[PDB]
DNA sequence: AAAAAGACTTGGAAAAATTTTT
DNA sequence: AAAAATTTTTCCAAGTCTTTTT
């Protein structure tokens, strides 16, 4: 182990001394298909050249998939295997409607179909081999200690995915060339030399930067990586400095908020926008709003990029007066649909920016994620859009523990309202079939386990009733030994019941990890005894290993 | 100050592992 | 074993923010 958090921090600016590492592990060879794995076009067999082949198989591989039924996925897709095609094949390949990939795809299957029953033998021969990949590329060196690797493979090759209505979905990503890639370490440090006959694109050496390898996606014509992992003693110095940063707000939040308030009623134009925005993202945890070059993502926005076809106002609506109606498409595409009572102040003022404008018109034009955290950062060091997310979120934990974890009580009881509480803290935030109707033929099961050991226990009286000795009076005690057992196997599931019946739609993967201070759970822990493995798991304690080793009970966010 | 490039963190999806039911 | 239900892991797109550049 090494307590890294227990080091002396370093200077603004510098963020390594020394770098070494092995670089990165491109993909496997292409292996071109057996003589009897045909492809189709107007009927007639065809053999693909190498490189057209390839990319035909990523169609194949991906058949059963309405990917790729949809059209800008058929057009990007064809556009490029296209431009991967020999002269001669172009001139037949005119359409890939008549393309007839069914054999490549059932080639794959059965091929899949392999590989989800093999020998015992071949399974821990490749997790040994895996392993050994690990053990030579998964590690790197970063100022006098070794520290884990977090993504060494290189992407594959093969057919783009995005998520929504992605106007590049279907085009290809390349397979990226040792020449693509650019490898950085310190001027000390040993080069990894590049596989046999090939030559990095460039090996710069900048101890400003975190990143080991760095090459550019030919699709979207941006930046891809390869960082340490989550336990890097330059990942988690930033993940805790980030609840730190929450902490602060924690003080001049009240003052930040009795201000903008007062920021609502300003002359000029900006400002008065900004505070609005400012104000969703305190109330909705809305997302800054970073503005997108048009086309290359679907789509999508955030409180910055809000056009005036995203939100409605309501006078007086279902009951409450002054309505913002939020009807929008945000990360990733997941819909943000949500009619919010604002302040009187704030309708009005909202309405204000709703003159001369079709729905295509930035809501806040003047206003944009550069100016807001201009100012947050005036008002606060370091304080962003963001960060407000953290803190309100964060207090909520060490809110509703102080709400629901009782003085004294069984385990099950703590981690019961603890996963369950956070639980409201986890879809303000808005995170997102036959499993639940098939808890019957499982609750209801173990559940009779309760009237198993329910009648019987009849035989603790039963017995050591008339009887008075000490023999027979040590069947009671083990009675109630098939009490706690069990009526924890009820207590023990009595929270999947108000679980997904309250956190369906809504998703909390990214709660018990980023945006909640690891503390709040660790000090909580060591409080009421409860042990850390039971909440937490093998690689998440992992990544809060400094959250675990320098928390007491007597934490307080 | 404005846009573009570069740098990280966020977060859901799919594949892989482990457990539980048939 | 075989199958399905879960949890943990891998994977990488999509965002936020920061620096660079003009």
């Amino acid at each position: 182990k090494w307590k890294w958090w227990e080091e002396e921090r370093y200077p603004e600016g510098i963020k390594w001394k020394f770098l070494e590492h092995k670089g990165p592990v491109f993909a496997p060879p292409y292996e071109p298909l057996p003589e009897n794995v045909k492809f189709y076009y107007d009927g007639k067999v065809m053999k693909l050249s190498p490189k057209a082949e390839e990319v035909a198989t990523f169609f194949a591989k991906m058949l059963d998939h309405e990917y790729t039924t949809k059209e800008i996925f058929r057009k990007n897709f064809f556009k490029d295997w296209r431009k991967e095609m020999t002269n001669e094949e172009k001139n037949i390949i005119t359409n890939l409607s008549k393309c007839d990939f069914t054999q490549m795809s059932q080639y794959f299957k059965a091929q899949t179909e392999a590989r989800k029953q093999m020998s015992k033998e071949e399974k821990l021969k490749i997790k040994e081999e895996n392993e050994k990949l690990l053990k030579e590329y998964g590690f790197c060196i970063m100022d006098n200690h070794k520290e884990r690797i977090a993504n060494f493979k290189i992407e594959p090759p093969g057919l783009f995915r995005g998520r929504g209505n992605h106007p590049k979905m279907g085009m290809l990503k390349r397979r990226i060339m040792p020449e693509d890639i650019i490898i950085n370490c310190s001027k000390d440090a040993k080069v990894p030399s590049p596989p046999p006959g090939h030559k990095w694109k460039e090996v710069r050496h900048d101890n400003k930067v975190t990143w080991l390898v760095s090459w550019t996606e030919n699709i979207q014509g941006s930046i891809k990586y390869i960082m340490l992992n989550p336990s890097s003693r330059i990942k988690g110095e930033k993940d805790w400095q980030k609840y730190e940063t929450a902490r602060r707000l924690k003080k001049c939040v009240d003052k930040i908020r009795n201000q903008y308030r007062e920021d609502w009623k300003s002359k000029e134009m900006k400002v008065r926008q900004r505070a609005v925005a400012l104000y969703f993202i305190d109330k909705l945890a809305l997302r800054a709003g970073n503005e997108k070059e048009e086309g290359e993502t679907a789509d999508t926005v955030g409180c910055c990029s809000l056009r005036v076809e995203h939100i409605n106002l309501h006078p007086e609506l279902d009951g409450q007066e002054y309505v913002v109606e939020f009807d929008f498409l945000g990360k990733d595409s997941i819909r943000y649909y949500n009619k919010v009572p604002v302040e009187k102040r704030v309708f009005k003022n909202l309405q204000l920016f709703m003159e001369n404008k079709q729905p295509e018109d930035d809501l806040f034009d003047r206003l944009n994620t550069g100016i807001l955290n201009k100012h947050l950062q005036d008002l606060m060091e370091g304080l962003t859009a963001k960060v407000f997310r953290t803190y309100n979120a964060s207090i909520t934990l060490q809110q509703q523990l102080k709400e629901l974890t009782a003085p004294d009580e069984n385990i099950p009881a703590k981690i019961l309202s603890y996963n369950r509480a956070n639980r409201a803290v986890a879809i303000l935030c808005n995170h997102q079939e036959k499993s639940m109707m098939n808890l019957q033929t499982k609750i209801d099961a173990k559940k009779e386990q309760l009237a198993d050991a329910r009648r019987d226990l009849k035989s603790a009286k039963a017995d050591a009733k008339v009887m008075k000795d000490a023999k027979t009076k040590k069947v009671v005690e083990s009675k109630k030994k098939a009490v706690q057992r069990l009526e924890e196997q009820l207590m023990k599931l009595e929270v999947q019941a108000t679980d997904r019946e309250e956190n369906k739609q809504i998703a909390l993967g990214t709660s018990k990890l980023n945006f909640l201070d690891p503390r709040i759970t660790v000090a909580w822990c060591k409080k009421w005894g409860v042990p850390i493995e039971k909440i937490y798991n093998k690689t998440q304690r992992e990544k809060f290993a400094w959250a675990i080793d320098m928390a007491d009970e007597d934490y307080e966010f």
